[PDB]
């Protein structure tokens, strides 16, 4: 038995991380309104994307993963001499890619393909991934991995601020929101992942009481676990996700583990500008 772990780019590692462990990505796509199309990596300026998306007349629009770029993936995998692939996939709530990455899977000849729906998305979703890879490495089975990412799933989760509903409305990624879309004040709406989607939880009246909210709100949840990882994912304002991530620095116990991370640019074509998320994981993970 030999188990490969893979994702896809929505995961958001870090390249060193990537590197480290040789983990293979099936790539999303973004499309902006001038027929330009980019492919996810961590070659993409991020900050040059938020000026394209700036400057664009229309949103641009997203695509998952091909069902053949997964089939390439698991055949080159396979052709290693890989026995299992553990894949890591965002929430089916918002995307094809893991329905996709299981049919993909059903039909690859010559390997086991175990597809997870992580229910959320970003580095949060990498969580997983780090996960698996450092079970992989204390020698258990893929059906053991899977049990346990179940598990993790069972304590983890995100809340996150928008400057503007509208990127979300358009690409219908917001679940039940309709009378606060085009309908703000200062009031700015917090959002949170529930079973996969993402849903209203508060309107608050200024960006700044939206981002205590987004501490506040997992704070509390996470003062219950055994374990904490609080993962700050941040947009484009970049001041903005580093205040939370040194304020939280400050106000929790060195026993959680604090980390900073940035969206890339499918999920800043679905959240705009303004973009700021508050993840968290009921574990230790490795992050190195
Ligand atoms: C804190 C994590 C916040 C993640 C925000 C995710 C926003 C929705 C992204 C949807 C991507 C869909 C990709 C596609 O299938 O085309």
């Amino acid at each position: 038995m030999k188990i490969a772990v893979m994702t896809d780019s929505t995961s958001y590692l870090s390249q060193d991380l990537i590197d480290k462990y040789n983990i293979q990505i099936a790539p999303l796509s973004v499309t902006f309104d001038d027929g330009k199309n980019f492919t996810e990596s961590n070659e993409i300026a991020i900050e040059e994307f938020y000026n394209k998306m700036a400057s664009s007349q229309t949103i641009p629009t997203t695509s998952q993963p091909a069902i053949g770029e997964w089939i390439t993936k698991y055949e080159m995998l396979r052709d290693q001499g890989y026995t299992d692939i553990i894949v890591i996939c965002l929430s089916s709530g918002i995307s094809g890619s893991y329905q996709s990455s299981y049919q993909a899977g059903e039909m690859v000849e010559g390997v086991n393909v175990h597809a997870f729906d992580s229910k959320l998305a970003a580095m949060i979703e990498g969580c997983y991934v780090l996960r698996a890879i450092e079970m992989v490495e204390e020698g258990y089975e893929p059906q053991q991995i899977i049990d346990d990412l179940t598990n993790m799933r069972e304590h983890t989760g995100a809340y996150l601020i928008v400057d503007d509903l509208k990127n979300l409305q358009k690409s219908g990624r917001i679940t039940g929101a309709q009378a606060w879309v085009g309908t703000l004040l200062k009031m700015k709406p917090v959002l949170k992942f529930e079973d996969g989607k993402i849903i209203p939880e508060e309107k608050v009246r200024t960006k700044k009481r939206a981002i205590q909210t987004l501490e506040k709100k997992v704070l509390d949840i996470v003062k219950d676990f055994e374990e904490v990882t609080l993962f700050v994912i941040n947009g484009d304002h970049f001041e903005d996700g580093q205040a939370l991530y040194k304020k939280l620095q400050d106000d929790c116990p060195s026993a959680y583990q604090v980390a900073y991370s940035e969206f890339g640019p499918v999920v800043a074509a679905h959240l705009g500008s303004g973009g700021l998320g508050l993840g968290y994981v009921g574990r230790k993970i490795r992050l190195t």
